[PDB]
């Protein structure tokens, strides 16, 4: 929500929380999200994003709908925009990546 506008108008270091908080599929994506920064293959191939890209949705739906994440409060770095967009502006849920890959791994986290 607005929070994560509040910490991306000035990311100083690597704060997780927000991004623990954002993660719509498995937190240990989101951990490899924020540690990383937009750089690596497997970071934006093998695991990172929600339900957006993987084959399942988790506890925290995507928050396209009941939260903000858009590039408003954010500075204009368009590498880290577009990577942001990517996995959290993502039009077409559940399957097809944008520059590297999306696995079709089936998890439950609760019934």
């Amino acid at each position: 929500m607005s929070w994560m506008q509040n910490l991306k108008n000035y990311q100083h270091l690597r704060d997780p929380s927000e991004y623990m908080s954002q993660v719509y599929g498995d937190p240990l994506a989101y951990l490899q999200e924020t540690t990383k920064f937009v750089t690596e293959r497997e970071y934006y191939e093998d695991f990172g994003y929600g339900e957006c890209f993987n084959s399942t949705e988790s506890e925290v739906q995507c928050e396209l709908i009941t939260g903000e994440f858009d590039p408003k409060l954010l500075p204009y770095d368009k590498r880290l925009a577009w990577h942001f967009k990517e996995f959290c502006y993502k039009t077409s849920a559940h399957g097809i990546p944008m520059i590297g890959e999306a696995p079709l791994e089936h998890h439950h986290h609760h019934h």
